[PDB]
């Protein structure tokens, strides 16, 4: 028998008490390449992968839920399939610094674990890594969100077709409870080639000109964003020269031709879902102009 | 030790939401923690460069009438960075409470405990172990004037002297801002989506880290194009609760604002100015 | 002796020159950012592994000059490497901080935070530096006083790497707002900016921006357009602008070289700020 | 760590000038009165806790100039707030206190009674100050000294409070008796009041009184009416007479602004004291 | 260490008060306590800043003959603040004796023992114990020379020199000047109802912390004020034992006094001039 | 007894301020309960133990 109140208290009770830890593992494939005999020059970087969760497949989806991950174990096998006799040879190791880009087999041999071999070896490569924790969501020092990533530079020229895969075994324990959008989670990415206004098209541009592995085998419709402006420069259609800026690209696949593939311009309407493309480029007497500098940060935004 | 311990409560942010104003969602407060937002150690942080939080909790202290029935969420999100303020993101953080609004709460949160600078910086996780926001979980009936306040013990490491302007929290802007949005000579606070932005009082005076465009013309059928890098904040009122910014020039020796160029719209191609994520510090004194 | 190494030296990290009379009450003299590569044989360990952390800073000051100048100086060791406020207070406020007459050496023993850093620079400077010794005027000089800063240091390096000569260097944040009521047509004064970094560097080098550079020009006709550049290259200053000047254009990096590409129009517009207090100019030059 | 804190910083305490030939024997070059508030750092503590006790003081001379100067000083720290005797032999009494060549840098080292203090202002200044650091000539300076004194302190914080910018400098007493010969129409010269406080002062500054000045004026008709301000406004000095002047009249204070108010008549009256030695001038301008 | 310890017997004060003068009430010493005023610690006083006092009793010695068959009675205060002189009040405090004029008793008082300054300031609760009051409790036969010893011990505590200018006990006027109690020059000590100003000797000059405002006239029936700040005593006799005060200007470097104007008095409104507690600081030198 | 300083015959204030604004009247009354220690025997007039007052405008 209690008395009638102005007003009931909540009673909301198991709030905000939810799992805290998951200690998760497994083996990932990080990257795969296809070498024609040909192609293979010493030092060509064939393979350059930066870890997050997000390129392990089935970690990257448990990390939506938690804030921070901290490495536990991780392994690299490196397992190219090809037979006795294609007398080439390759080298691997994992940078502990997720920043570093300068990628020579001498950078690498330096590096803990580094391993050499000629192509039909198989190998282990068992990295130095931080054991800190780092954080799930992308942030504006990458130093923090990710261990380091793994190069494999060719050594020789192959004879032959060399058919790499790399897998990464991984064992890793999430820290934090939250909820992380999809969209926040993916790796940021540096251009390591300038982009000059005099190598264009109306509508679109080459990828092997940014330079950049990533963004090279990046797949298609894969809508974009910059920390840099871009500058297009349009037309009133007077013979006039004006001037536009857009923040954001959309990756068309490449050919046999053309390895890497094309990059469209234009407009990431974010409130909808939508990608509009960008204005006719104006073909003009412009003096030369780099639209897009060495190291510009493309971070994915569309929809993963 | 050359180390400082120091302890106390201070009232984090105060909010009053009026009479039927306020829906499921609508973010209420939206504090990034830094020292500078905690009154004492507003001033104790100014005098070193690092920080770290040895303590932290959130007393709600809704003031309303008993028969108010509405409702409020809070909760303490450990990103600094992490810019989603829905329910569903509160709900899945540690410390979460839901009440109606007459009731206080305590949220008890998780938080960084590590060692963390005084001065903004690029990498805003190390100037902050998280952001508290409180939202509305119904339509509230009256007037609520609530007063959020923090109980915070923090030890503070190597001395210094903290110019005041660089130790406020970087805004982040959750909308684009699209040219077609643009007046004449200003444009509406709400565009940019930001609730800090949209209560900075009149006259804040804020640095982007985007270029703004401004298309202008002479007069003479002739499209240029201009660029700013400064906004300043005219006030919000009952018709326009977001108030306005107008872009221009911020002279950083005398302290003072100069309107920009005029925007003129003549058959633009779409365009995004200010993508959303695009930073803005308060510059100006306080 | 795998993976970490103790490393001590001792190493200049600036010499500075100031002409008679030049300078007067809180005249930045030099402000040096710390990072392994300014510091010489430090620099060449930091090459070797990727990881490192300060254990013992110490800076002598050794000023040279006539027992008679009689101006004054200020110096500290400022740790927050993103600090900007140069002013005599705040450089006071450091631990260790010492003022003296321009014909005193002495010696700045200060406290940092021994943290972990990285030798490759990133994005965020807190987690590269330990950060910056400054230096100011207190008074007039009366004479030309031959300034030279040493760094006393032991340090622990830590991942074994072997880093590229060019990403090391650490980028400089711009102190002062380019209105474009300063812009000369070929190029600009280094002294509007007001980073001492950027005043002091050497002719021939080249500075990538974060900010866009916005150009203004015309091929004729009467006829305004508008352009972009990334890029500044220092012009040396002389005797009557000690500044130098900046000149914007195109580094083309597979050429290992600049092209000016500067093209402006002086004309009635409304006034502007092109770089505003903050941009980052990182050293992209060969090297 | 609820409610007491150990601080220690060093600090500027205040720097002067002294243009050649200037100063004499016993010149009076820098009075400074204690408060956490002229101590950089600790003034923000003290705004935080509204009780500070002090453990240790030092100051440190450092005087610039040219190694031929030649004239001297003597400095010293004055325990009593309340003391306004400045000779040559009552600072030579205070414990730790240093006479040197205006070339020779010095540290007087005294013992103070530490007691605790308050942080807000109030009556009573031997309850907020534990005294006053005193320097002065003993001969006549050959060369422009441009002398900045320091101040090495370890304090302890005790009361948790919040204190207002406004009530945390300590006022001033006038050490001179201010005749109505000396006055001006306008204005009148700060030297008159001989405070050293007053004398540096930075214009646009505002003083309350605590004694009535008393203004004789006229709208005209050859008649002498009778007036009364409270407050006094600095006007910066120029190189002829460095003082600097003091205007009168109304410090509205809801205004946060002066308004001069001054009115005078020079007539044959009988010569009196308006101000007279003692007379306490609080700083109440905006901060 | 570097406190140092002193003890002695000195006269605090002399009075002679005439034979047939004096009535229950009539104060014949109030001493207001500070080591100046004792005559050996005056001197050690000078050296530093901060005495505190470990001892003190007054032993009363009056000399007159055997029949003298008046009467006083002593004591000490402990409020250097409290200004209240009647018999009532002294009886209250501890110590307090009672005899006749031709006994010595000895008041044995309670006091502050805490650390004290030596130089005069606002608040005079930190420069002085108390204060010790003799008054008398008949009507005296004789003429009595009663001499007032007092045994002391104290620690002195800083070093230092002291202005002896300073080291005066403030004087504290206990009745109101009115404007109306003004003679052409001049006016009666006896109207500010102090002890110590009506025995103040001859040529003393005093400072007032409140203006003394005169009206003059210049000779044309018009009416103008003046402002003064000090005081120069000028000695009573047998026709006005108090004796009088003219006001004017002291000149602290040439250390003399020139008498101010002549008030006029034309049909004013009643004025209070100097309100009781105004304090009377002793400036001229010794 | 009052005196010049008024950090001697006080131990602080308390004060009490708006956070909101009031729907409706409002009866605060604001109650202490002391307790004191009286140390020194003497006798103090009533018009010296009164309490001193500054003004703010
Ligand atoms: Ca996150
Ligand atoms: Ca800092
Ligand atoms: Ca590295
Ligand atoms: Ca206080
Ligand atoms: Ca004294
Ligand atoms: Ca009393």
């Amino acid at each position: 028998r209690t008395d009638a109140p102005v007003s009931k208290a909540s009673t909301v009770t198991g709030f905000g008490r939810g799992t805290n830890d998951v200690h998760l593992s497994g083996m990932s494939r990080i990257s795969q390449a296809v070498l024609p005999a040909g192609t293979g020059t010493d030092g060509y970087v064939v393979v350059d992968a930066t870890i997050v969760p997000d390129l392990l497949p089935r970690l990257g989806h448990a990390a939506r839920i938690f804030q921070r991950y901290a490495v536990e174990t991780l392994e690299f096998e490196i397992q190219p399939m090809c037979p006795a006799n294609t007398g080439g040879g390759y080298v691997a190791g994992f940078l502990p610094d997720p920043t570093d880009n300068d990628h020579t087999f001498d950078a690498l041999q330096a590096t803990r674990g580094a391993v050499v071999a000629k192509w039909w070896e198989s190998r282990t490569v068992r990295p130095q890594y931080t054991r800190t924790l780092l954080w799930t969501s992308s942030g504006k020092e990458q130093r923090l969100t990710s261990p380091g990533r793994l190069i494999l530079l060719c050594v020789g020229n192959n004879t032959d077709v060399v058919n790499v895969s790399v897998l990464c075994r991984w064992s890793v324990r999430l820290s934090v409870p939250s909820l992380e959008n999809p969209e926040e989670t993916t790796a940021p990415i540096m251009t390591q080639g300038s982009l000059y206004n005099d190598s264009l098209s109306t509508n679109d541009f080459k990828s092997i000109l940014l330079g950049s592995t990533p963004l090279d085998i990046a797949p298609d419709g894969a809508v974009f964003q910059l920390d840099r402006p871009l500058s297009i420069d349009y037309s009133l259609g007077t013979g006039d020269v004006d001037r536009a800026v857009y923040w954001h690209l959309k990756k068309f696949a490449g050919n046999a031709g053309t390895p890497a593939g094309w990059f469209r311009w234009g407009i990431w309407d974010n409130f909808n879902k939508t990608f509009t493309d960008g204005v006719a480029y104006y073909s003009d007497e412009q003096p030369r102009q780099i639209l897009l500098p060495v190291g510009t940060v493309c971070t994915r935004v569309d929809s993963e």
